[PDB]
């Protein structure tokens, strides 16, 4: 339920960090 957690998920690697 959080912007990462729904979006992130489907992006291979959002965070610039590993």
């Amino acid at each position: 339920s959080y912007q990462w957690q729904i979006f992130y998920r489907s992006l291979d690697g959002s965070g610039a960090k590993e």
